Order: C-alpha cells, then structure tokens, then sequence
C-alpha cells in the first residue's frame, strides 16, 4: 500500500543522516513486506535492495552490497527491460563499488554497458554521456589502457564543447583530466599543450 511509500522515505531520511541503526531495519522491513505483496521479482524490491546495498557499501560490507546490487540488476533487467535507465543506474553503482574496492578490470565492463544504455536513452552526444565517459576513462587509466583513456576523455570534451559553451567548467575539468593522464603516461609535451589551452581561455575570460 501507501505504507510502503512512507516506509521508503524513512529509510532515505535516516540513511542520509548516517543513522543505519534506524535505516537498515526499516529497509529490511519494507523488503520483507514487499515480498508478501508482489514477490521478489518487482521493480520496488530492486529499489529497496539498491538503497540497502548503498547502506552496506558505506558500512564497508562490500561483499553483501554487491549481492544486493546483482540481485537488483537482475530484477530490473527482467521487470523493466535490458536497456532501461534504472538498469544502467544499477550498473553504475556496481562499477563504482568494484572500482572503489580496487577491481578495475571487473568494473570496466559494467561501466561500458551503462554508457551503452545512456547513449540509447539520452542520445550519442549528451552531457551525461560525456559525464559517463570521464568515469570510464579513469577506469582505463587505473589499468594502463592509455590509448583508451585518451579516446574516452577526448570524446567527452567534444560533447562538452559543442553541447555546452567552450567556457563551461566541464570543458576545463575534462581537459585537466586528459592533461594529468598525459603526465602519468610520460607524454609531457602533449600535457603542457593542454595546460596552455586551459590557462589561455581562463586569461581570455578576464578581457
Ligand atoms: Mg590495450
């Protein structure tokens, strides 16, 4: 009923205040009760599982967080669609968890799938598709895929520069990331050229 709607906002309120003492039981309650209502395979079951998984991730219960997210991802894929936005959202959460836990190789495919969903949903050129590319490029940097890192950061910059103005802060933030990647990979002459472009537009603005 609407009791599930109220119970949901209570789990958010206490988890946001870092009060998992209150948040976890209310979430496990909502979960137990949503199973009696419409079974395990329901969009809202995944919605609750997703919140509880984030609560576990923040509680450093990394192993358990992953099982709830893989559970939610499967429930979403079956009940919403393999290319549904909520499926991409769960995919991101998982890649974030794997990436934070140091498993970049295992995280990369989930992030690349989440990008494929965001492209279908928001269009091949979009400032969220360009946001997702900066995450994916960082993931490759932590592996040594310097060829992929340049390509992803560069495609994000192209989206950012055409969709948002060249003086947008994401243009400089992305250029700063590609610039720092080039330093890592010893491409010092190419990194300096990028730092000159970021500084010259900043100087241009004052005039
Ligand atoms: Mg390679």
């Amino acid at each position: 009923p609407a009791r599930l709607r109220t119970l949901h906002n209570l789990v958010i309120q206490y988890a946001s205040q870092g009060r998992y003492e209150v948040a976890v039981p209310l979430c496990k309650q909502a979960l137990e009760d949503l199973e009696k209502t419409s079974g395990h395979d329901h969009p809202d079951v995944a919605t609750m599982l997703n919140i509880l998984a984030l609560v576990y991730r923040d509680q450093n219960k990394y192993k358990d967080a992953a099982n709830l997210l893989n559970d939610a991802l499967a429930i979403r894929e079956k009940t919403l669609g393999k290319d549904h936005p909520a499926v991409a959202a769960t995919l991101n959460n998982l890649a974030v968890l794997y990436g934070k836990r140091g498993k970049y190789k295992e995280a990369e495919p989930l992030c690349k799938r989440a990008l494929e969903i965001r492209e279908k949903v928001l269009g091949k050129d979009h400032p969220d598709v360009a946001k997702q590319l900066n995450n994916l490029a960082l993931l490759c940097q932590n592996q040594g895929k310097y060829e992929e890192v340049e390509y992803y950061y560069q495609r994000a910059l192209e989206i950012y520069q055409t969709k948002l103005g060249p003086d947008d802060p994401n243009v400089a933030k992305t250029k700063n990331n590609l610039a720092s990647c080039y330093l890592k990979q010893g491409k010092f002459k190419q990194a300096e050229t990028l730092y000159k472009e970021i500084l010259t537009r900043a100087h241009e603005r004052e005039f």
